[PDB]
RNA sequence: AAAUUGAAGAGUUUGAUCAUGGCUCAGAUUGAACGCUGGCGGCAGGCCUAACACAUGCAAGUCGAACGGUAACAGGAAGAA
């Protein structure tokens, strides 16, 4: 029962002898809305076999996020080829302050209070990738207490 | 007790892509102006330009318990109706 969000839709294009060949590329995210979060892409010749396809590589190729009460641990940095993403943990009550593309992996991986940036290029492939990449290497009080071999006093 | 609890993106270069990069938009705000329209009230605001020139009226008077006084109006007055 996992919830599942179409991001963005974008026509491409190939060029052949005869003329132009157009396809579909759709990229979707899903996620369990505690702490599993996994986007797709696929291309296709067609929207909704491209959505299909999309939705088939996001069930797969899934990763997992140490939330803390519906928020982020900590403020941390999310860098794909060309995005650059900061979020940042917010009290309760705010909501997901966040682009499009941020606002849906976000919101399908379980984070209900979040303050988020995108800088450099709003790219939405690459923003995902950016907002997975920083996600999946938020660690919680419990990863940075038994990797220092120390009780979790910090928490 | 409280008195920083706060951060959104989109369109557009290409047959299509990523990046760079500018332009534009979505938000607030104003001593505002113009166009169409216009019922009431409360609170505020109202020459941003020519520190350009000014008709007219007012905007700095007051004290007789400082003084010599009596010109005006109100009285007291002696004497002539």
């Amino acid at each position: 029962e996992l919830q599942e969000k179409l991001i963005a839709v974008n026509r491409v294009s190939k060029t052949v002898k005869g003329g132009r060949i157009f396809s579909f590329t759709a990229l979707t995210v899903v996620g369990d809305g505690n702490g599993r979060v996994g986007f797709g892409y696929g291309k296709a010749r067609e929207v909704p076999a491209a959505i299909q396809k999309a939705m088939e590589k996001a069930r797969r190729n899934m990763i997992n996020v140490a939330l803390n009460n519906g928020t982020l641990q900590h403020p941390v940095k999310g860098v794909h080829t060309g995005s650059r993403v900061f979020m940042q943990p917010a009290s309760e009550g705010t909501g997901i302050i966040a682009g499009g593309a941020m606002r849906a992996v976000l919101e399908v991986a379980g984070v209900h209070n979040v303050l988020a940036k995108a800088y450099g290029s709003t790219n939405p492939i690459n923003v995902v990738r950016a907002t997975i990449d920083g996600l999946e290497n938020m660690n919680s009080p419990e990863m940075v207490a038994a990797k220092r071999g120390k009780s979790v006093e910090e928490i």
